[PDB]
């Protein structure tokens, strides 16, 4: 039962720590991304409305 | 009658910790997900009333 743990518990965990993982980048992407869009479609506005 | 319980309980208990354990490292990553949806559906948000 003891193995029983270690085999499962181990393997959800590998699965979520992944998922979690993936995410952590994805995000800290969609913020580096969405602070880019920022300044592009800010100078695209800007001599938009010159 | 003792082997049969250390068996089922610990079987189920393998089983439960696993499920638990999972959504323990879910949990711990939708805070920091959300926590970086937060900076970004704020950076993209500011920059959008600019």
């Amino acid at each position: 039962a003891m193995s029983m743990a270690v085999e499962s518990t181990g393997n959800a965990k590998a699965e979520a720590e992944s998922r979690a993982e993936a995410a952590r980048i994805e995000g800290e992407g969609s913020v580096l991304q969405a602070k880019l869009k920022a300044q592009a479609l800010a100078i695209e506005t800007e001599a938009e409305l010159e």
